[PDB]
């Protein structure tokens, strides 16, 4: 099967890793690069240029006071100023728009490994 190291969150064949740190938008990408991994991806499923679904191993883990950086989600744009984060509305994490150059927490995601 897949698994994932320490301290990630597997899901499928991916492991998210939550990044406290503050940072922009542009910071939050190099910092998942650094990891060999990248910004989460929740682009599907999504009906509305807002709707995000999230695998509850993920969403439990986040703390509902922060917005956290993800990739932007290239099918509901027409490059741009602002990019992507998820904020928690009531009950329902949204995906929002914000200037990159903000400072939020983020959620980089990595391949899974398998193991024989």
């Amino acid at each position: 099967s897949h698994m994932c190291p320490s301290g990630w969150i597997p899901y499928q064949e991916r492991c998210f890793y939550i990044s406290h740190t503050l940072r922009s938008l542009e910071e939050s990408q190099k910092y998942c690069t650094s990891l060999s991994s990248k910004l989460a991806a929740f682009d599907e499923p999504s009906k509305y240029y807002y709707e995000v679904s999230l695998p509850s191993g993920l969403e439990e883990l986040l703390d509902r006071s922060k917005s956290y950086w993800i990739q932007m989600s290239k099918k509901w744009r027409h490059q741009s100023r602002y990019c992507d984060k998820i904020k928690k509305y009531y009950q329902k994490w949204k995906r929002t728009f914000s200037e990159c150059a903000e400072l939020h927490p983020s959620i980089c995601e990595s391949e899974a490994f398998r193991f024989p």
